């Protein structure tokens, strides 16, 4: 039933998993969220599995929940699958133990992703899959997209038959997202492969009251060993099942697999043993070297668990003398990585001749593994052999790196076309390239591989695309480095990056550039690029596609036309017809005008003759060249310094605001509002000072000049400031960047040196708060992100003495994506102490911070009390001890103590002076989104927020999993369209604030900055001031909410959210503890909902459903605010000592050294009944 | 039924980070970098 | 400072862990609940660690919460320990990856208990400890009650000095609860064994706004490999530290 | 009866709910295909209409199990194959104060906010009764337990009032010694 | 540390059993057995017989 489709690993795997399953419980995690999202897509559409039903997909609060739901569905007798990646798999392991213990036939599809050790990472390696060897799952591996399809099918069939659960894993962001043209089987063909007898048996033995059994008992030393050892036959039978199903599938598709496959010279002496996508690249390298007589080969591992040495040795050539076992994992201190240990054990158990076995690390965090590295590995085997190496990085901290020659010629098979497309984010380059791959795949007999490198920056990020089109199948599983055809879609990059580092000789270079002239190219093209274009005799085609697009009334079509006429792969008819399938006249006119516009540029011949941390590491990382950074550059514990965003200077906004000084009322709201802190209120003296400044108003601002400086380069162009600017004649007007950068860059460079006036006005006030330095500046957030202004204001109030426990979400992606760190240190150097632990445990991390600070400051208090027994030091110490709970007094007397105890390094005084960082009381903060506070880290948040210790948690409730593709949350409100809510979510917002308010010793307050800025400030101050737990939930806007007028309306949207009653404001103060700061609903909820694209789409799809849902939303917010108004109107000792009866059993779960004293066990009756029985007898 | 909250919106509902990549995604769209729609209309009118 | 007392493995281990720690976040799980319970007992009474303070003990909602709180206390610069058994250790592994990744010097005292596969079980085997080889902890084992005392002491000292977290494990319901007559060291004697320079350094590099740093970043294919491979020297140094402290 | 873990009983029961939902929908689709003898048609229609009622589903499942004895061919054989899915099933989640209150709390909250027909019964002993009686969040103010040797200072975890904020969940507190009829 | 392991191991030892209190279904051996086997593979010298055994699962008597 083979049909050809062009897809990535997620689609190929989800196709087969949808066929072979009926239940799927899924949590979102990159890079595995695609499989679950498209499975839910097909379920909503109505796709049928092999049994003729739509697959039932559910979303859990966590991946522990996904594994538990999988356990329940398998136990109840349903075919179940789930999709996983690294942190998900780690959370899944303990239930995987139960799933394999009960011999339940589930299939997990895992996308290989790094485990967060020194830093979170979403890219590919085998750490998570190796962390799960012990669970007892069978583990199958897939090298390519076609192999992902085939192996997912094999895994489902063998799981059904063998009663052993399977883990299918393919490499993340190397197979999960690499588009390739593969043939898949029709569902009718894969349906006939099922073992019906085993399926009926599996349904029979499942949990059902009609034939009940007890599963999950508790056993004692007496019988646990036997119940462990009674499951051996199923594992002794699973490998033969996998082999037989490989045969049965190969009969259908025609591609034959084994548990271990061998590729290369049969009489080979140097053999690599690998697993995963690298097995493809090595194979390609072999096909090069074998044409030069090289006696080298490769063993690809398919079935990792259970490891079958019979198959391994059947694959291994007996002439092989030296083996390298390549592993994509690091285990600190292990004698070797897991695959190396498996191969070593196989050779020990055989007992025959033992060849040399070498272990090497490669490709950690989807690090490149190119043909040159494979060649270097084989060369290491050939002579001067090295054990326990790393290949790919320049190691200089332990000398564990092979030398790699980066002059390896084209190993990709002849007949192939390599294309590199550099583009600016959302200019449509990747969409056009996906369309190109699909068009060529559907219309030709060419294999089309396509990979998409992205950027950490959400707005204005670079996006690189590598495309291969080949007559032979594409095994090149690595980024292109020698391109047939380069295309720059943004001339800004022609100076910022090296666009021609991957060119070849004569390789066509197509450049988007307005300056389409000889002289203007002479003036703009950097000398290096010109010398390259002239030297290696390129075909340079320059076209100004923006003018062409503007004429025809989006440069997507001109660029796609340039590709289809200049790549050599074919085109004109195909692109024209594809446009027709998707107004039309404009697109075809753009196509034809581009066709005419492309001509070779007759370049001049003379063209061939023509902090410190930032300079060393950060600038090379930003230019996408940190692959050359050695290991000496990175801290061992993975820490990064603050204030790295300051030197970014990325002018990517098209429109930047301009200050009209005459209209300004000096309200400091454009600064209070800006998400990327590009607005600097400069308050100066007349002696301190194009730099037009005003006269600052008010008593505190008496002799000061006032100015609002625009950071033109660090502006995102969102327009929140100009849209919030009070005067009806705007003091801020959005103007093109090119007409405002040249006169404003020097102005900001000058303004950066004016001292910040932070003592004139209180920091609790709006204007005064904005007169303080912001310690979170220039995030990587989306232009207009509704999360960054809140955290910036929080740091403007508390940044000097702050601990941040940042959950996983957008907060951590923009708050720290290497090498750019928005957080910075103030003039005294006291920045925020920022740390991200995990997604589910930010709360416990912050609570632990609280405990550590509590312990160390109590130790300091005890030292000071011991030092009380010179008079000035005594007064300072007593003053600090009395007022150590007040940040102001503690700061004052800590400064006193740090003055008095300078250089004091002896005695109690030396000890007290040693910990000078514990003087001023610290503010530990917990920052996370809706997912953390609402779904996964919820239990830890609830515990730390019910413990009673002085911790403060700030919720950036975007009502969605903004970071991961925007999937449904519990904050996702009724009638909202998201992922896993394609028909509109039917359960309401998770009433997290009202949940926490039931405690009564927790400060709870809801804020919205667009509505009122003063309530937010009061809430922050009285939240950090409350001696106890404090929770604050801030309405935030995300680009996923699809604001139809734009992100510049964020504040306005925020404002509307509180006017209509959707997002009330209130404060619960335990110190009538409840109060409503928000007015009654305006009834404009329908306008607010229709303003956002989620409800607009919900209407465009299902109007009656949408209107019923919006009615229920309005009604439920009416009654929720009705409830708000209804409640706003108004030493050591053990509990077992001295009791007449026993408070302890005799089970081992209740045994202690103190226990065991004779006591009455409630077996002779109650005390009264005992007295009666004694009296009668 | 199935429909995505990103179709037919004037502005992008997706970033360009790898955490937000799908086969459907990648169509050219306005990134909120030239200002709001109203402010864009004003800038067009004045110039 | 050797004094003889008759106790089981929980008491022997909790004695030394109380001496050598200042923060402890604990979730109850058999057979490890005794160590946390008696640590909280001594804290309520007023027993002092080697630094002359009562050990701060807190209880979490889970063992994931215990491992997270341990991470926060180690990151903020406090000597931290926790007590674990099987299901607890399984819930703890993903944070143990972070703890060893940042080279934070914690000590986990694990009582070996079965992993629930075909049935829940509270009794002893090494399934949980073997499930955590990959995390990058150093793993120390104790055969008897006396060895549990000695090895807990060695684990705390070597964790302080080596900046590599340690897992100390003794067999559950075979050493955790077997009463034996053992000699323990006075807290004054075990206090002199600490490497003061390493302790001061550990407090210096910790998370603090006065000298702030960003820990827990998100990295891309470009630099993750190097940040992984930059922690090798500490592991090449830990075994010699363990031998010298023995 | 089945025990999964301490923290995931709720997700285990929810998965049971999903498996039963899927298999009984598959049964409904098979029966709708089998509608096209008259007594079997009446039995199948009666079960299909009232499969959400345990009483009617039990009655017509008994009818179907009488009519389809030994039927091992076609749609009828398939329908008779899964005779254990006729009467509507009641998936229950049983756990104490620790599970509902401390560790399995997130899974309980999710399954109990999802909107699927699951029922959770809390045996709130106000303590970790099984493990030595350590403090819980159900452990109320001023109670002495383990890790509360001086008397617990935080109150009982208002789990019922937390769940009642949803508004689509039946919540009811019971005590048998007080009244058996409630 | 194979240095310490081989300093402990007598060179006259001809047969070694590595006892492990764990079960991994389908693994080529339990973790301690794999560690000792890797130590002997990396040494490259004479390799004695190495046996693996399970004992004492669930505090089973030994
Ligand atoms: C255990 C685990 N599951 C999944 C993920 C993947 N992940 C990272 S961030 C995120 C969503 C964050 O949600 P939220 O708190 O709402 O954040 P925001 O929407 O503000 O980004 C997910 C699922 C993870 N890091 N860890
Ligand atoms: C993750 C995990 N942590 C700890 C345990 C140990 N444990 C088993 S039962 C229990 C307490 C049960 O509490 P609760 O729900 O109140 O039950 P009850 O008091 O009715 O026994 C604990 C801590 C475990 N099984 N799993
Ligand atoms: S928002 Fe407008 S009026 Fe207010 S300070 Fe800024 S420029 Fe001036
Ligand atoms: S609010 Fe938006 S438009 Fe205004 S300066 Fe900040 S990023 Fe630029
Ligand atoms: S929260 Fe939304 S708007 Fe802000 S950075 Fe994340 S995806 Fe962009
Ligand atoms: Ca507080
Ligand atoms: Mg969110
Ligand atoms: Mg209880």
């Amino acid at each position: 039933g083979k049909k050809m489709m062009t897809t990535d690993g997620n689609t190929a795997t989800a196709h087969v998993a949808y066929a072979m399953s009926e239940v799927a419980a899924i949590y979102p995690i990159t890079p595995s969220s695609t499989m679950g999202e498209e499975a839910d897509d097909w379920a909503a559409q109505g796709r049928k599995n092999i049994f003729g039903q739509t697959l039932t997909i559910r979303e859990m609060q966590s991946e522990a929940g996904a594994a538990g739901a999988v356990h329940g569905a398998l136990a109840a007798g349903a075919l179940t699958t789930t999709f996983t990646a690294s942190q998900g798999l780690l959370l899944m392991i303990p239930n995987m133990y139960k799933i394999s213990g009960e011999l339940l036939p589930g299939v997990f599809h895992v996308t290989a992703r790094a485990i967060a050790a020194h830093a979170l990472s979403i890219f590919g390696d085998h750490q998570d899959i190796y962390a799960a060897r012990q669970t007892g799952f069978a583990m199958l591996a897939s090298s390519s997209v076609q192999e992902a399809h085939d192996m997912a099918l094999v895994a489902h069939l063998a799981a059904i038959e063998s009663n052993v659960p399977f883990m299918h894993f393919f490499d993340g962001f190397r197979t999960s997202h690499e588009i390739q043209k593969i043939e898949v089987l029709d569902y009718a063909d894969m349906a006939s492969l099922v073992n019906q007898k085993a399926l009926a048996e599996f349904r029979a033995k499942s949990m059902n009251p009609e034939h009940p059994h007890v599963r999950g008992t508790a056993q004692n030393p007496d019988i646990y060993f036997q119940g462990r050892e009674a499951a051996n036959p199923y594992y002794l039978k699973v490998p033969g099942i996998v082999a037989e199903y490989m045969q049965k599938v190969a009969s259908l598709t025609g591609r034959s697999y084994k548990l271990f496959d061998y590729v290369g010279a049969p009489d080979a002496e140097r053999v690599i043993v690998s697993m995963g996508s690298s097995c493809e690249t090595i194979e390609e390298v072999i096909n090069h070297l074998a044409a030069k007589g090289e006696k080298i080969g490769l063993i690809k591992v398919r079935l990792y668990r259970p490891f079958v040495s019979e198959a391994f040795f059947a694959a291994l050539p007996a002439s092989a003398k030296v083996i390298t076992v390549l592993d994509r994992t690091k285990e600190p201190g292990a004698p070797g990585d897991p695959l190396y240990l498996d191969v070593c054990s196989a050779f020990v158990e055989r007992g025959e001749a033992m060849p040399k076995i070498l272990a090497g690390r490669y490709g950690l965090g989807s690090k490149e593994f190119s043909p040159a590295m494979v060649k270097s590995v084989y060369d290491n085997m050939s002579g001067a052999k090295k054990n326990h190496f790393t290949v790919g990085i320049e190691d200089d901290v332990t000398g564990t790196s092979l030398p790699v020659d980066n002059a390896f010629a084209d190993t990709t098979p002849k007949g192939t076309i390599q294309c590199q497309f550099w583009g600016l984010g959302a200019d449509g380059t990747v969409g056009a390239n996906k369309q190109a791959i699909k068009i060529i795949g559907d219309n030709t007999d060419l294999f089309a591989q396509g990979y998409f490198s992205y950027d950490s920056k959400k707005s204005g990020g670079i996006t690189i695309s590598h495309l291969r089109f080949g007559e032979k199948p594409i095994q090149s599983t690595y980024l292109v480095n020698r391109a047939d055809y380069v295309a720059c879609h943004n001339p800004a990059y022609v100076g910022i990056y090296d666009i021609l580092e991957g060119i070849k000789d004569g390789g066509t270079f197509v450049l988007n550039s307005p300056w389409s002239s000889l002289e203007d190219m002479d003036k703009h093209l950097p000398s290096g690029i010109k010398r390259t274009i002239a030297n290696k005799k390129l075909k340079f085609y320059n076209i100004d596609a923006v003018k062409i697009a503007t004429d025809v009334g989006r440069i997507n079509m001109i660029m796609q036309t340039a590709f289809f006429k200049l790549a050599g792969v074919l085109a004109v008819d195909l692109l024209k017809k594809s446009i027709h399938k998707a107004i039309v006249k404009m697109n075809t006119d753009a196509v034809d005008q581009a066709v005419t516009s492309l001509q070779e540029f007759k370049y001049p011949d003379s063209w061939k003759d023509a902090n410190e941390f930032f300079k060393n590491v950060v600038k090379p990382i930003l230019t996408q060249q940190g692959d050359k950074l050695p290991v000496s550059a990175f801290e061992a514990d993975g820490r990064f310094p603050l204030g790295t965003s300051q030197f970014e200077k990325r002018g990517v906004a098209i429109n930047v605001p301009q200050w009209v000084p005459e209209n300004c009322i000096q309200c400091n709201q454009c600064a209070f509002v800006c998400p990327h802190s590009a607005i600097l209120p400069v308050l100066a003296k007349e002696e301190e000072l194009n730099f037009t400044a005003l006269e600052a108003k008010g008593k505190e601002l008496k002799g000061y000049k006032f100015r609002i400086q625009i950071n033109t380069l660090d502006c995102m162009g969102c327009g929140n400031c100009a849209d919030i600017c009070p005067p009806k004649e705007k003091a801020l007007v959005m103007q093109p960047l090119d007409t405002q950068r040249d006169a404003q860059v020097p102005n900001l460079e000058y303004a950066a040196r004016i001292p910040v006036k932070s003592e004139v006005l209180p920091r609790d006030s709006l204007k005064g708060s904005q007169f303080q330095e912001p310690l979170m500046e220039f995030s990587g957030a989306c232009s207009g992100c509704g999360e960054t202004p809140y955290v910036r204001v929080i740091t403007q109030l508390f940044g000097e003495r702050m601990f941040i426990a940042n959950a996983t979400g957008c907060s951590s992606i923009w708050g720290a994506s290497a090498p750019s760190m928005p957080y910075k240190t103030n003039r005294l150097g006291q920045g925020p102490a920022w740390g991200n632990s995990l997604f589910e445990d930010a709360a416990e991390y912050g609570f632990g911070m609280n405990m550590s600070m509590f312990a160390r400051r109590t130790h300091l208090a005890d030292l000071a009390a011991k030092a009380l027994e010179s008079g000035d030091v005594k007064e300072a110490l007593q003053g600090w001890l009395a007022g150590k709970n007040d940040p102001i007094k503690s700061k004052e007397y800590g400064d006193k103590l740090k003055k008095l105890l300078a250089g004091q390094k002896d005695g109690l005084l030396g000890q007290i002076a040693a910990m000078s960082d514990l003087y001023t009381k610290k503010s530990v903060w917990i920052f996370g989104g809706d997912g953390w506070a609402y779904d996964i880290g919820y239990g830890g948040l609830d515990h730390v927020l019910a413990s009673g210790e002085d911790v403060n948690v700030f919720v950036m409730d975007t009502e969605v999993y903004s970071n991961t593709g925007g999937q449904s949350s519990k904050a996702t409100p009724t009638g909202a369209v998201a992922k896993f809510a394609a028909a509109g979510k039917r359960t309401g917002k998770k009433d997290l604030a009202r949940m926490v308010m039931t405690y009564g010793y927790v400060y709870v307050a809801t804020v919205s900055m667009g509505y009122s800025k003063q309530q937010f400030l009061k809430v922050l101050k009285e939240a950090e001031s409350f001696p106890g737990p404090s929770l604050v939930i801030a309405y935030a806007t995300c680009i996923n909410q699809g604001l139809r007028k734009g992100m510049g309306k964020s504040q306005d949207v925020m404002n509307t959210a509180v006017k209509s009653g959707y997002w009330p404001l209130f404060r619960y103060d335990p110190r009538n503890p409840f109060q409503l700061d928000s007015k009654a609903p305006d009834g404009s909820v329908e306008e607010f909902l229709m303003a956002q694209n989620r409800f607009a789409v919900l209407d465009r799809s299902f109007p009656e459903d949408a209107k019923r849902l919006r009615a229920q939303v309005a009604h439920e917010l009416d009654v929720r605010f009705k409830e708000l108004e209804h409640m706003a109107a108004t030493g050591s000792v053990d509990f077992g000592e001295g009791a007449e009866f026993c408070t302890r059993d005799d089970t081992p779960m209740m045994a202690r050294p103190d226990s065991g004293e004779a006591c009455d066990q409630n077996r002779a009756g109650t005390s009264e009944q005992q007295g009666d029985l004694s009296k009668r007898t």
